């Protein structure tokens, strides 16, 4: 499922991401845009073996189980395939555990590189929520 920008922003807000750990909505929307381009089905294979899943590109070595990444830790307790769902609850739920894991949003590389320090608010423009 490809979300629309403001449709994703609605959904994130519902789940509690607006200002969760101190990161306003627009930081989330921006992350999902550049990590996965709003596509739930997005998967990216890393040089180390592991794979990133879904709209928030959660990694298989430490958060979810794919059965194929050596040394995996599965801290969110869930199979990686449930993060490729068109409902985002499971990715949201694992993402609140990642953001509180001592690096803030810095865990997400495309957020770091495209969204940190920017005018993020800009990603809910035109949104009614």
């Amino acid at each position: 499922k490809v979300f629309g920008r403001c449709e994703l922003a609605a959904a994130m807000k519902r789940h509690g991401l607006d200002n969760y750990r101190g990161y306003s909505l627009g930081n989330w929307v921006c992350a999902a845009k550049f990590e996965s381009n709003f596509n739930t089905q997005a998967t990216n294979r890393n040089t180390d073996g592991s794979t990133d899943y879904g709209i928030l590109q959660i990694n298989s070595r430490w958060w979810c189980n794919d059965g194929r990444t050596p040394g995996s830790r599965n801290l969110c307790n869930i199979p990686c395939s449930a993060l490729l769902s068109s409902d985002i609850t499971a990715s949201v739920n694992c993402a609140k555990k990642i953001v509180s894991d001592g690096n803030g949003m810095n865990a997400w590389v495309a957020w770091r590189n495209r969204c940190k320090g920017t005018d993020v608010q800009a990603w809910i423009r035109g949104c009614r929520l």
